[PDB]
């Protein structure tokens, strides 16, 4: 299902300036309701297409772009996401991660966005229990 | 890491004639302390060796060979998990796995095995909640 297309649906909810704050706990951060309203009831390839698009938005969005530095809007303008700090890295996963809350293999949307949430590598394996 | 090399320790479990009856809920099936006895104390290059090894023992085993097919035999003959049903694979993972309990990502012991537990596919995904 991943890989299938699908159309994006979700509110994401409301952000303030810290937006990745809490990428490192929980279930992170989620779509901002700025983001979800531009990719709202748009189609997609893949969750990779998804994800590209995403940041892409993210960089496009005045108030959301400007908590980043030129490196990491400069990668986002190109669909790449946001490099996080070494100490969340783990291996060749060194940027923020898309997470769903709701596993696919369960039936969860590939594309809602009430059901993705944004990460750190370190947190997403320990939520994965180790993967 | 599991792709260094270090000493398998631990009891085990002692099992029946359906070893791998739970393989499919909760952590699975326990690594038999029979298996145990002969590999306790012996060193392995990588986890992937620890793990066709563990096979191998099991075909050596009368007690738990005796619990697969001629065809799963062949397999962990030659170090290869043996195959499960149907329902219980997932995409190209089609042959019982080991999982580590406390992750190594965690300090989990890699060649601990009372670490170690034996689950299908589709159950191993679900307690990596979706991989
Ligand atoms: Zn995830
Ligand atoms: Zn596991």
């Amino acid at each position: 299902m991943r890989n299938k297309p699908g159309k994006a649906t979700g509110k994401g909810k409301p952000v303030n300036n810290k937006w990745l704050n809490n990428a490192g706990k929980d279930l992170g951060s989620p779509v901002p309701d700025r983001i979800a309203n531009k990719l709202r009831d748009k189609e997609f390839k893949s969750f990779d297409d998804f994800r590209k698009k995403f940041w892409e938005e993210v960089s496009k969005d005045p108030e959301l772009s400007k908590q980043f530095s030129r490196n990491n809007n400069d990668r986002m303008k190109v669909g790449k996401a946001p490099k996080t700090r070494t100490q969340d890295v783990s291996g060749k996963r060194t940027s923020f991660e898309l997470h769903h809350e709701k596993p696919i293999s369960q039936n969860g949307g590939v594309y809602d966005m009430d059901n993705i949430s944004v990460v750190t590598p370190k947190r997403h394996i320990d939520i994965h229990r180790g993967k």
